[PDB]
């Protein structure tokens, strides 16, 4: 679980997201696993708006953070779940690391701010969903 509140957004995995998420529904995209919902406080996160390609990330599954070198955000095939059928999921930067399935929602940063959020992992691989793509998150 997790999410990113940045401005009067809260972003959080599509699979996760609750139903007052859906009734506050600003933005949505199965292909990337994402969905951005309104918020009545203001958040407390800043966006990373750069390439960067290394980073911290937050693992519940060990209570620990850790650092990360990760691929460009992507189209990558991801094996079908209760939540998806198989298909390509866009906008996906994987890394070597721990994650399990409760995972999802640990954030991604670098030294600019918020990277991202885990969508998928597996293996010793651990894949995060981009967020420095939605400028419109600042606004
Ligand atoms: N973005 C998606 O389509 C997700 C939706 C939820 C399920 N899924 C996973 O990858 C779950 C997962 C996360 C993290 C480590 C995992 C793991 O699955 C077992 C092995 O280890 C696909
Ligand atoms: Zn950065």
């Amino acid at each position: 679980s997790g999410a990113i509140y940045v401005g009067n957004y809260r972003v959080v995995n599509r699979h996760l997201a609750t139903h007052n998420d859906w009734a506050n529904l600003v933005w949505e995209d199965s292909s990337r696993d994402l969905l951005v919902s309104s918020t009545t406080a203001q958040g407390c996160d800043t966006i990373a708006r750069c390439d960067c390609q290394t980073g911290v990330y937050y693992c519940s599954s060990r209570r620990k953070h850790y650092p990360v070198s990760f691929s460009k955000p992507s189209l990558i095939f991801v094996e079908a779940s209760e939540y998806y059928p198989a298909r390509y999921q866009s906008h996906l930067m994987l890394a070597v690391g721990h994650s399990e399935p409760g995972d999802c929602g640990g954030i991604l940063r670098c030294q600019h701010g918020v990277v991202g959020i885990v969508s998928t992992g597996g293996n010793g691989l651990v894949g995060f969903a981009d967020v420095r793509d939605l400028l419109w998150l600042d606004e």
